């Protein structure tokens, strides 16, 4: 009933939106993975009288779930849809979305590693992001290529409209006291990514990390604080 919602408010099956600001608003779903479940966020942005939508729901009834529930309480179309890497938590339903007429985009590293792991496959492909540092613009959000962090390919999506920035995994929760799931990750890297994330976007007013709350900027400094007690 207002507040960011949990696990707890979100059974396994069932989406929520959460508005952010202006014509933005998080997607957060649930979902069983090795025997626990996780929560897990995504990104909506308006795109004058059409969305964008960042990351699927993790898997694909979840993801027909996040539609259903978008035309319920937003009634505007989703039209493409960017995933920030290449795991199921942002891939999986991209199947859903492209049968529900939904243009799905990831770089090409994502689209190479979510091939060679078995995962869905977006569509096509996000050029000028293969270098740390680099930015796109994709309809009202500005991607950015931090570097190596959770994962080689990882992005983060700013909404300059609202300084909203989306870290998606490479930021974490400030509750967060483990980095996560970090089979594929840079934890040596990671702290040098979130450096650049904090470089680039100086004003950003909500972070919204890819599991848990938002918060402010402060969820930078913690991301880099807990990959690197846990490198250690
Ligand atoms: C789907 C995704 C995934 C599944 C389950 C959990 C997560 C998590 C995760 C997120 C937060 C916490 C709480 S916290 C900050 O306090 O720790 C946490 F405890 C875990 C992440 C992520 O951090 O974003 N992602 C999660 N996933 C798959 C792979 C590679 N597959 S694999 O089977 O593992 C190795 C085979 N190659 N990596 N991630
Ligand atoms: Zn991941
Ligand atoms: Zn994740």
């Amino acid at each position: 009933s207002g507040e960011y919602p949990t696990v707890n408010e979100i059974p396994v099956g069932e989406v929520r939106l959460y508005q952010i600001a202006d014509g933005v608003w998080s997607h957060i779903a649930t979902q069983s993975f090795d025997g626990a479940v996780y929560p897990s966020n995504g990104l909506i942005v308006r795109d004058g009288d059409e969305l964008l939508l960042i990351d699927t729901a993790w898997g694909a009834k979840n993801t027909a779930a996040l539609l259903a529930e978008i035309e319920k309480q937003i009634g505007l179309p989703v039209t493409r849809a960017v995933s920030t890497h290449f795991h199921d938590d942002r891939v999986g339903g991209v199947d859903v979305l492209r049968a529900a007429g939904v243009a799905t985009y990831a770089s090409p590293s994502t689209r190479r590693l979510a091939e060679a792991e078995g995962n869905e496959i977006p569509t096509h492909s996000l050029e000028g992001l293969s270098s740390s540092g680099d930015a796109v613009r994709f309809g009202p959000v500005e991607l950015f290529y931090p570097g190596a962090a959770h994962s080689t390919d990882n992005l983060v999506v700013y909404v300059p409209s609202a300084n909203v920035l989306y870290g998606g995994c490479a930021v974490h929760e400030l509750s967060s006291t483990s980095a996560g799931n970090v089979a594929d990750a840079d934890l040596a890297e990671w702290p040098t990514s979130v450096e650049r994330i904090q470089k680039h976007y100086p004003e950003a007013e909500v972070v919204i990390p890819g599991h848990g709350l938002p918060g402010g900027l402060d969820l930078l400094q913690h991301t880099a604080n807990v990959v690197k007690a846990h490198k250690n």
